[PDB]
């Protein structure tokens, strides 16, 4: 039966990891991956999280199933984080949230929900975009189209081209937006550009789907959400797929959420039932541990203060490395200008390196990056900044 | 967009729970649910599990992503549990295992794998069967057919009818088998019937898919696996979807596994890559906590001894309640014979009650059971055995 099944193609990111396995050279530098690293080059467990797992270990008295939509506390604490404490969306009960196995899980759930309960046929993703986006939606039977976004020449958001390709999008189509810290360009819209997109969106009749996986890594918790909040102010219906993998360092516990917003509570409750049905035939109910931790931290004043501070330390270290990277490049006498990376947000940025330069950095310097030129700034430390930069200057 | 989405039908089991919410009567008795209860009527966390979560809390130093197939230790410890320590399947590297979010998750993964990489079109499930079986496979686009299994009149396995309906199954079709503790009849094949099915299976060219969610609840760990091991001895290819929700009391941590077996390692590795691809577009990687616990217990001699003993206490309590139930019924002067429930295994058994009797027990006695007459024996205690039985005698 499995006679002639063809081997699956190597993943553009996960497969890159294997190459690191074989390479036994000492000084290797991993700028692919996709997770946070600290000065040491490690991916530790947050203190707030350890304290939370302590609490759960002494209070849990059962591991009985969670409802299909997960922990109720996790849900409202998530909606407050996304829309704001006094948000009208919450007061009118226009939103429902399902705890999901990661942000990726929220995307699949949304995709299954849409393909089986709506007339949606096309989804628009930015160019470039996190490769897994197209895969998840295609897997659900939806076609994925692309809209201009990145200006390769000026290393900026080509707002015009963006708007010009979105016009080809009909009413009823889904348009996916990265909430903040766009993956992989690291270029996000300005608040005014967001407002312009929210209006244009309401006119054309698009269904907005926000992928919010890095809230807190651009400017801050509240600041990073004004984009999504601008859309939510004018939209009748929305879908937000969020993740806590990064801002909590809970990657392997698979902690995310899919929030559905409709015109009124009557409607959202009805649409949500079908979303719960989509989940029932997938994994049945979400894993508790990871979500349990998040809820505990967010609902406890003390613990929430510690976490916010820890989040801030992560945000600033990345902002540090961005500056230390540009400067060292000049110090080593890098060819052209790289100051544009200081204008970008989050862990990722396009280095502007050619496929061949990436290939040369890896083969001749053990420096690992995605063929696209995407580098994970969080993988840079004061220790490897010099050997790293020197190698880059060698391939320019 | 969510304008006229129709409400989803109530789930046959999960929806029954709500009725318990509204009912405020004190003496209620919940025999639906589907999880284990102890003398107290609670669903505690195993001691072995608490000790394991203790260990993980002091040793975990990162929450970095697990590989798509999860924790490697979890995988081999699972294959040893299923096939036996010296199993030839393991020595020849003919099996690959993916850690999945629950047993339900393993089923969806298998379904997605089959619908996208094989010629499979039909899946055969027993009649009756765990309702969610049909849903999961239909969701993947496969059609589900049924084969006779339960003899409603004699409360036994109608082996003949079983064989007669399976003949209508063509080569290339998938046949699903409950490893042990059949849900909901509680009737399993004898070892000789298993061997007869394994042979018949190899001749007809069926692809066996075992749903193994209750290993350890019938006779014991090793005993409960001789069925699956009988098939694995003669089959080139198999698929086992197992769960640790029950024998570990880890329901909400979603801990399961999907094992793929092929003719040789070369082939299984190729087929597995596509299975990893199916997982990549679903939830990406499995949650660690739950699986981490299982691996820790199974690989530690001391802890594994404590868990086995705890498993045995669960198995025997259920065997106790089965006897205490039949006897009390006679004591209360029940109408007919119920001795057949002592011949059945696991937490479930068909009481042989009519839809109307079930409805009457619930409305007039707060006694809750599935409309099908399925009762969860693990929900009976020495405390509620009398009020329970009296009510049953009232509706006979
Ligand atoms: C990291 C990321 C996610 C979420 O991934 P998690 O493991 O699933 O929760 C989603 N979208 C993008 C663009 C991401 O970079
Ligand atoms: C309980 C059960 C499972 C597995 O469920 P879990 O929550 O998903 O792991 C699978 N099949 C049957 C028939 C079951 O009763």
């Amino acid at each position: 039966m499995f006679e002639n099944i063809t081997t699956a193609p190597a993943d553009p990111i996960l497969g890159l990891a294997d190459l690191l396995r074989a390479d036994e050279r000492p000084g290797k530098i991993d700028l692919g991956m996709g997770v946070y690293n600290d000065e040491t080059g490690k991916t530790p467990v947050l203190t707030s999280v350890k304290k939370a797992e302590q609490y759960l270990l002494e209070n849990e008295t059962t591991k009985n199933y969670l409802g299909i939509d997960g922990i109720p506390e996790f849900g409202r604490c998530t909606q407050e984080l996304l829309f704001g404490k006094g948000s009208a969306l919450i007061n009118d009960k226009r939103a429902r949230t399902a705890q999901t196995p990661g942000g990726t899980g929220a995307l699949r759930v949304a995709a299954d929900f849409l393909a089986k309960n709506t007339s949606v046929k096309r989804v628009w993703v930015s160019n470039p975009s996190w490769p897994n986006h197209k895969s998840v939606f295609n897997s659900a039977g939806l076609e994925v189209r692309e809209y201009a976004y990145y200006d390769a020449e000026n290393h900026t958001l080509d707002f015009d081209a963006l708007i010009n390709s979105l016009n080809e999008a009909q009413a009823g189509d889904v348009v996916l937006f990265h909430g903040c810290c766009h993956n992989p360009t690291g270029i996000d819209p300005t608040l005014e550009q967001w407002q312009t997109l929210a209006q244009l969106s309401v006119e054309k009749g698009w269904l907005p789907l926000f992928d919010f996986a890095y809230q807190g890594f651009a400017r801050g918790l509240e600041e990073d959400a004004e984009g999504l909040r601008a859309f939510a102010a004018m939209h009748k219906e929305l879908i937000v797929a969020s993740s806590y993998s990064k801002n909590f360092g809970l990657y392997n516990e698979r902690v995310g959420a899919c929030t559905l917003v409709a015109a009124d509570s009557e409607t959202v409750d009805r649409a949500f039932s079908q979303m719960k049905a989509a989940i029932r035939v997938n994994y049945s109910s979400p894993p508790a541990h990871g979500a349990s931790v998040v809820a505990t931290i967010l609902s406890n004043d003390a613990l929430r203060a510690i976490w916010e501070q820890e989040l801030t330390d992560m945000r600033q270290r990345i902002q540090r490395m961005r500056q230390l990277f540009v400067n060292t490049l000049q110090e080593k006498g890098a060819n052209r200008d790289f100051s544009f990376i200081i204008k970008q947000n989050g862990m990722f940025s396009f280095s502007g390196l050619t496929k061949e330069q990436v290939l040369r950095l890896r083969e001749e310097f053990g420096v690992y990056a995605v063929a696209s030129g995407r580098v994970n700034v969080a993988g840079m430390t004061p220790d490897n900044m010099a050997p790293l930069c020197e190698a880059i200057v060698a391939v320019l």
